């Protein structure tokens, strides 16, 4: 049997632009169960990262003064985050085309999932990806990837830019003299996986190459077996300075490391 999955059934009733998939937030569709879910996931996040995730990242939950207690109302939260950086946020009925999600970064919007997972939603998008939209470096790095979309679709590249987004944004660690600390969204909402990113000595964890990144594979279902680890926002943001299109051409080629492969290259930590 084929039922309908979480996207569907959380968005009947409600549409989305056919051109940028945005909707006003449905506020009236969060119950008092999603309220409590939300705290839940908050109080359990908030326990388990002080000394694991970035201290940027924590700085950003409290100067967006992200709710604790209830899912936040998109609006007031965009009253923050633009005085912050000129970002905000907008709601999305779940995954979106690549092209839509490009053109928002490159415009300075951030897509969230406006639904919440029952007792990629909006507790991952909100808690885990916005509190760095705050710093204005990371803020850039996302406005510049946006940008790289329209070049990339046309050269069939949007693929070798996911791996980039993956291995930073979603997936990304930042070493520090304090220790090795994450700014990955997918590890920052995580139950365990951001325990075994910094605890375990089973990931590789390999300095960030731009090149090396986006010819890597990765997978969706499973703890990451490669972690690349930046030394600063500002390596990732340097990382967009250059020419894309001799990169993705000379990539089409390659084959392409496994996501648990270590390359010849790599600096491995
Ligand atoms: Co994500």
């Amino acid at each position: 049997f084929v039922v309908p999955d979480i996207t569907t059934r959380k968005n009947v009733g409600l549409s989305h632009d056919a051109n940028d998939f945005t909707l006003p937030q449905p506020l009236d569709r969060y119950s008092a169960e999603d309220h409590a879910t939300w705290a839940t996931l908050y109080q359990r996040q908030c326990k388990l990262l002080p000394g694991r995730a970035c201290d940027e990242f924590l700085e950003g939950l409290e100067r967006l003064e992200v709710d604790a207690d209830r899912v936040p109302d998109f609006n007031k939260l965009n009253e923050k985050l633009m005085a912050a950086t000129g970002w905000k946020i907008v709601a999305v009925p779940g995954l979106i085309p690549d092209d839509v999600f490009f053109e928002h970064l490159a415009n300075r919007r951030f897509p969230v999932t406006w639904w919440l997972r029952e007792p990629p939603d909006v507790f991952h998008n909100l808690f885990g990806h916005v509190p760095l939209l705050i710093n204005p470096v990371f803020a850039d790095y996302l406005e510049a990837y946006g940008k790289g979309g329209v070049k990339a679709k046309a050269l069939g590249a949007l693929p070798m830019l996911a791996r980039l987004y993956w291995y930073t944004v979603e997936f990304g660690l930042i070493n520090t003299p304090a220790g090795m600390r994450i700014y990955g969204a997918g590890i920052l909402s995580s139950k365990s996986e951001s325990i075994y990113c910094l605890d375990s000595a089973s990931p590789n964890r390999v300095g960030f190459d731009l090149m090396r990144i986006m010819n890597t594979r990765y997978r969706i279902d499973t703890f990451q077996k490669t972690y690349f680890v930046i030394d600063s926002f500002k390596q990732l943001f340097d990382a967009t300075a250059p020419d894309f299109a001799p990169l993705y051409l000379q990539l089409a080629d390659a084959q392409p490391w496994g996501a648990g492969d270590i390359a010849p290259d790599d600096l491995v930590l």
